[PDB]
Formats: C-alpha cells, structure tokens, sequence
C-alpha cells in the first residue's frame, strides 16, 4: 500500500497482497446497498458478501483463519453460489456470483 518511505516488507508475502486485494475490494461499497438484488433473500446474500468478506479481512489481519475456516468460507460461497443460482430472476446474480468467485481468487485457490 506504499506509505512515504516504502521499502519495509521485501518479502513477497501472500498477506500484504491479499488483504490488500480484499480490503480495495469489499472497500468500494455496503452490504444493504449496490442493489439488495432480491429484498430478503439476495439482500441476505449481498450482506454475506461483504459481511464474509469484512470479517475474513480482519479475521487475517488478527491471524484467527485456521484451515478450518477457509473449507466452511469456500462451501458457504458456494452453498450462496447455488442459492443466488435458485434466485429464478438472474440479472442481478452477475454481480453475485463474479463477486464471491472474485473473492475466492483473492484469498487463493482461484474459482472457475
């Protein structure tokens, strides 16, 4: 992210990287808002995305991601994957599903 004088982390660690993917992207907007999508059900699923997506940043940042973690966050992506793909009216599941797949490639493991 650079500050002043940047030279500090001459390591190419995957945490600078990565948080820094992940807090730029779920920085640009809110969970009840850039559309609820469907109100109550996709509303629900918009929170998860920016919700899981606040959480894990901090969750990072504190060091509290356990291996654990990540299986129950990739199978509840795409446990909401299926659910936003069972939301019959798909316009809104665009921005769903590139999303949450967007998500999963910043933390590694790119989706398909």
């Amino acid at each position: 992210m650079g500050h002043h004088h940047h030279h500090h982390s001459h390591m190419p660690k995957a945490t600078a990287q990565m948080e820094e993917k992940l807090r730029d992207f779920t920085r640009a907007y809110e969970p009840d808002s850039v559309l609820p999508l469907a109100d109550g059900v996709l509303s629900f699923i918009h929170h998860q995305i920016i919700e899981l997506a606040r959480d894990c940043l901090t969750k990072s940042r504190d060091g509290l991601i356990t291996t654990v973690y990540f299986y129950e966050l990739q199978e509840n992506l795409e446990k909401l994957l299926q659910d936003a793909y069972e939301r019959s009216e798909s316009l809104e599941v665009a921005f769903v599903t590139q999303l949450v797949k967007k998500l999963l490639i910043i933390i590694s493991r790119p989706a398909r």
